[PDB]
């Protein structure tokens, strides 16, 4: 039974408003509803994982457990074999897969943190999971942000909170975030971020959702904007929104968003939103593709609705040779020419690089590099030639061509990371010069870029 190089994730993310769900809510792991939905035709042909977010989940684990597995099954006549279960408070990820998986995943890690201070420390934050899937490592995050139209700053604080604490993922990636540590990274939950329209504005956005005219809302969608101008999310991707607002809804019908201040709300205003996202980021040149994001329309027991999105994801095989795993393989090598940092510090330590990735028996430390002034007043390190022959575990192409390196620049003075990037080794050709790129960021802040040439020698 051949191994696969692609599989389907499902991704849901629900706020349940602290009830208890109705009895049907297949429709959600079926991608039926409103935006891009997933055709009928594919009604029972079970994804290879789902990865169910829940935010003010009033259930037990067990009792969310068996919902979704009997569900799964209802669908599928699959019964889902459960990977992972993790809560913090009321905020919760279950990551299922069809029993066939069971073998080719490995090195679970799950994870929280907790956003805020003081005040603002217990009911946000963050829950994840990591494993492999063969040779491909998978990271999911469901968060809950902070609410409230008027705290987009605080929301984009949240978020570095959560990728600089979250602890998932290869500890021996140790300069690496979680935006750096997997071959696909999920992030989804309720990202609380706003439609900013003037509050008399509110029968108007209503209309519009009503005309199914969402242009004029998604330009004042507060992720979509704080996203544009880098910053929240930096590097991540999300599928075009074609469904209405999924917050904030009567209970009980679709049929009205429930938007005037009252106690209950803090007596703030929840104009029509879409609170409920899913984004992803994916290592350099890897296929992901996805082919669903809506809402569904009959699951009602909350003020919000089920969100859902289905991505292609490419996946690459548990690779043995002669050689490596165990040892190097002569017959590889990596080599860079001409490269240089560019680094927005004002800083004036030496700086080294490190190299990290599973296709190496461990990192590599470099040289320190030759600061240079730029004409702009930025700083410019040179490594030139001098950068060390990276020697891979395997020569094979068809392994080699589909692996990544992890860069970090460190200040040799503190040995702390001022920048990390990522470089695919899909070249278009071997043995030959080829430029390479990466941004650099540091908690996910663009800090820098990295760029020069490579060679690759595989055994072909
Ligand atoms: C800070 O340490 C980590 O990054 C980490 C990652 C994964 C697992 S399972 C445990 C710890």
């Amino acid at each position: 039974q051949p191994e696969p190089d692609m599989i389907t994730i499902f991704i849901g993310t629900w706020n349940m408003g602290n009830a208890p769900p109705p009895k049907k809510i297949t429709s959600w792991f079926l991608s039926k509803g409103q935006g891009k939905t997933r055709d009928d035709s594919a009604d029972y042909i079970p994804h290879d994982i789902y990865v169910i977010g829940t935010q003010e989940d009033p259930l037990s684990e067990k009792e969310w457990l068996e919902i979704l597995k009997h569900s799964l099954q209802e669908i599928t006549s699959v019964t889902f074999k459960t990977v992972a279960i993790h809560t913090l408070w009321n905020i919760r990820i279950v990551v299922l897969a069809k029993p066939e998986h069971e073998n080719r995943i490995s090195h679970i890690c799950t994870d929280n943190v907790k956003t805020g201070i003081a005040n603002t420390l217990g009911n946000k934050g963050a829950v994840g999971v990591s494993f492999m899937f063969n040779g491909t490592s998978l990271g999911f995050v469901n968060s809950h942000l902070t609410s409230g139209s008027e705290k987009k700053l605080r929301r984009n604080q949240n978020y570095m909170n959560i990728l600089r604490f979250l602890a998932l993922g290869d500890k021996k990636l140790s300069p690496f975030n979680i935006t750096h540590r997997f071959t696909h990274l999920f992030w989804f939950g309720d990202l609380n971020y706003r439609v900013d329209l003037p509050t008399w504005e509110a029968e108007t956005i209503i209309q519009k959702i009503k005309q199914q005219q969402y242009a004029d809302l998604l330009s004042h969608d507060q992720l979509l904007t704080e996203r544009r101008e880098q910053k929240v999310f930096l590097h991540f991707e999300e599928e075009e929104i074609t469904f209405a607002p999924t917050y904030r809804f009567e209970r009980l019908t679709r049929d009205k968003y429930a938007y005037t201040k009252q106690k209950a709300t803090g007596m703030k205003y929840n104009l029509p939103s879409w609170c409920d996202r899913v984004l992803w980021k994916s290592y350099p040149l890897v296929h992901v593709v996805c082919q669903s994001y809506g809402s569904t329309s009959d699951i009602m027991t909350s003020d919000h609705s089920p969100v859902f999105a289905t991505f292609e994801a490419g996946v690459t095989s548990q690779f043995v040779s002669k050689n490596g795993p165990g040892t190097v393989d002569s017959q590889g090598q990596i080599e860079f020419l001409r490269c240089y940092a560019t680094l927005k510090t004002k800083s004036q330590t030496k700086f080294y690089l490190e190299f990290h990735s599973s296709c190496l028996e461990s990192f590599v430390k470099s040289q320190e590099g030759e600061n240079e002034e730029g004409s702009e007043g930025e700083l410019v390190v040179k490594f030139g030639e001098t950068l060390p022959k990276l020697k891979p575990i395997i020569s094979d192409p068809e392994y080699l061509l589909d692996q990544h390196i992890l860069i970090s620049i460190k200040s040799s003075d503190s040995d702390e990371s001022y920048g990390e990037g990522c470089i695919a080794l899909r070249l278009e050709a071997t043995e030959t010069q080829l430029p390479i790129y990466t941004p650099l960021t540091h908690h996910g802040e663009l800090t820098g870029h990295f760029q020069g040439e490579i060679k690759l020698q595989t055994s072909q």
